[PDB]
């Protein structure tokens, strides 16, 4: 059964195009083929658009996939809920719920707002470009308000390539009147590419900046730039490279030739070529349960025009984007569910921070659950807070009255008390009070040499340091050392 | 459909409205069939060709109007339905002149809420006691929110 | 390697020992911030030159 479907591809996607070839045939044919009708055609005119359409119309296919693009996104919401044909697309999400349209990205905002409340910050810069939409820019403003961001919002996007060294001088150089530390952006992976070859250009890259990538191929543009810089980079991914089915199209990727798919002989591939790859996935399933439940799909006749005045459509479309909504399988992003609108709910991004040996995970966010970092903690060096011995006397080391309510190092009062924080201001170091157990000075024990009290503390390396009236005598330098002396006194 | 009809019909001057829905439409439309176009609606942003448009800009004014109130500090509260081309004006000026700027979207709210719905947006103006208010709309959510 | 560092802000200096000081590459660094002096024996204001 090659079932006649319509595929709509700019002019110059061709990674996505070529690993659409890939998916076509890496499963499918125990069954019914597809019949694709490739359409490479611009995106920005829409009457463009609106010719295509109704040529694959007039053509009469079941089901159209392709792209879109904000210019045309009214265009294919309107002749799609008019004429009852189901559409799929990889791109960016609706802003509102539109029947038969079924869209394969995820959700990037709660993600963001999500991150930013982790790195608790209060004020920043939004550099955003417009034709991508602005829909994480309205998001991003709602809870600024409320959680009391402070934000600094500036279009990017038009700015033409011929000025397109001194517009980012004057940009950066305008942010450092606030003196800005933290920059999130927006963008298209070829603006990040420019975006940060100017940033590493006018030097600003450093130990002290902090940069957020707001993509899903957080890997998938360039890194050895800014990588040993000082600054750091988190962003998102939505492609896991550890995983097993992962793995295996990495090596089957990678084995094949350049000459045959253009941009195929890599390591690493686009987010949006493993999204069209599930498409592949979804729109077979859904030919599979029909022919499970038997349906036939029979159009029985032709197409017409597609300005009948008035068009009727058919319901069998209805049915079909109804089986759509319920297909469940495991892809490249992960497991995927619907909603009752085509939106994709049951996801999970990870969290992909920049070190000096690479790219690496901290944790990953739900659609439902919150930010759950990994507990990757492989932070080696601890400086330890140091084991400091006293014993209490007055007003050396005295309680407080409110002890219990307060804690640690907060609860003790003194001489002893105010030096050890002067000393370790001075030092540097982490500190913990403790308290002698046996509550004595210490002295030898007879035939054994055991000393007891803080003398034995330090000689058989149980504390750090003493910070504590003892007295400097000829028998205690023998096991331990002292500095010299603070204060004098007598019997 | 209606174009196509017309255009069929062999018009020799188009004239109408347009939201900001179908404004990509007309303007493909007219790039490609060469064919002048004349509105009242709401100005566009990029250069287009066969688009005459009576309404006039506002950004400078609107801009000119805030120099000479003089202020740094205010919420903006727009309608996406009319455009946001002057949500993107004003930002700008805002990272120049150093102004502090609140801006909420009203356009969503469906009328069966709208009695607790601002009062709720109101308090949490009043969280920050604004005093300078910009309003941004159509004259029915005007009359809607003054009242 | 430096530029690539980081190390080319403000607060540095630096000092070429050549005779073509522009006739190495110099656009890499012209915008840093740090401040690089060197030599030449060629000037390219003269009548001859
Ligand atoms: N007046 S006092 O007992 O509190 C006191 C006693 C002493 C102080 C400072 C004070 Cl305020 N510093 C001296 C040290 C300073 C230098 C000279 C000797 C030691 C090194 N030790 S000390 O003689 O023990």
């Amino acid at each position: 059964n090659s079932i006649q479907i319509g595929g709509l591809f700019p002019r110059g996607a061709d990674q996505e195009y070529s690993a659409f070839r890939v998916g076509m045939v890496q499963f499918s044919t125990s069954e019914f083929r597809l019949t694709p009708h490739i359409d490479n055609l611009e995106v920005a005119n829409s009457f463009a658009v609106t010719n295509a359409f109704c040529s694959q119309f007039s053509r009469g296919v079941y089901a159209i996939f392709g792209f879109y693009d904000k210019k045309s996104v009214n265009t294919i919401t309107s002749f799609c809920g008019t004429l009852h044909v189901s559409f799929i697309t990889p791109s960016f999400p609706t802003d509102g719920t539109h029947p038969f349209v079924i869209q394969m990205r995820p959700d990037l905002k709660g993600a963001l707002l999500s991150l930013i409340e982790y790195y608790q910050w209060d004020k920043f810069a939004y550099l955003y470009d417009s034709d991508r939409g602005l829909s994480t820019l309205q998001a991003v403003l709602d809870s600024a308000a409320e959680k009391k961001w402070q934000v600094t919002a500036i279009n990017v996007g038009n700015i033409n390539n011929d000025k397109k060294d001194e517009t980012y001088r004057s940009l950066f150089q305008d942010l450092e009147l606030k003196k800005e530390r933290r920059v999130i952006l927006d963008c298209e992976r070829d603006k990040v590419n420019d975006i940060v070859d100017q940033v590493i250009t006018i030097g600003k890259h450093v130990k002290g900046y902090h940069y957020i990538i707001a993509n899903l191929g957080f890997t998938d543009g360039d890194l050895l730039k800014i990588q040993f810089g000082g600054a750091e980079v988190s962003g998102f991914q939505i492609v896991d490279y550890d995983d097993s089915l992962v793995s295996k199209f990495i090596e089957r990727w990678s084995t094949l030739e350049e000459k045959e798919y253009p941009g195929a002989h890599t390591a690493t591939i686009k987010y949006t070529s493993a999204l069209t790859y599930d498409a592949v996935q979804v729109m077979t399933e859904a030919f599979r349960n029909l022919r499970k439940q038997r349906i036939e799909i029979s159009r029985r006749g032709n197409a017409g025009d597609c300005l009948a005045n008035p068009a009727v459509p058919w319901g069998q479309g209805v049915e079909i984007e109804r089986a759509l909504k319920q297909v469940q399988v495991e892809g490249l992003s992960g497991n995927i569910k619907f909603d009752q609108n085509g939106k994709r709910i049951n996801y999970t991004i990870n969290i992909m921070e920049l070190k000096t040996n690479g790219p690496r995970k901290i944790g990953y966010w739900s659609e439902v659950d919150k930010m759950v970092l990994t507990e990757d903690d492989t932070s080696g060096l601890e400086q330890k807070t140091v084991v400091v011995t006293t014993i209490l006397e007055s007003p050396y080391v005295m309680m407080k009255k409110n002890h219990e309510m307060l804690e640690g190092n907060e609860r003790y009062e003194g001489y002893c008390v105010d030096l050890a924080a002067e000393i370790a201001k001075h030092c540097g170091f982490k500190y913990k009070l403790t308290i002698v157990g046996d509550g004595k000075y210490g002295a030898r024990d007879a035939d054994t040499k055991i000393w007891n009290g803080m003398v034995g503390e330090l000689v058989y390396g149980k504390a750090d340091i003493a910070i504590a009236p003892l007295t400097i005598t000829l028998v205690r330098e023998e096991v331990i050392d002292f500095s010299k002396p603070f204060m004098s006194l007598g019997i």
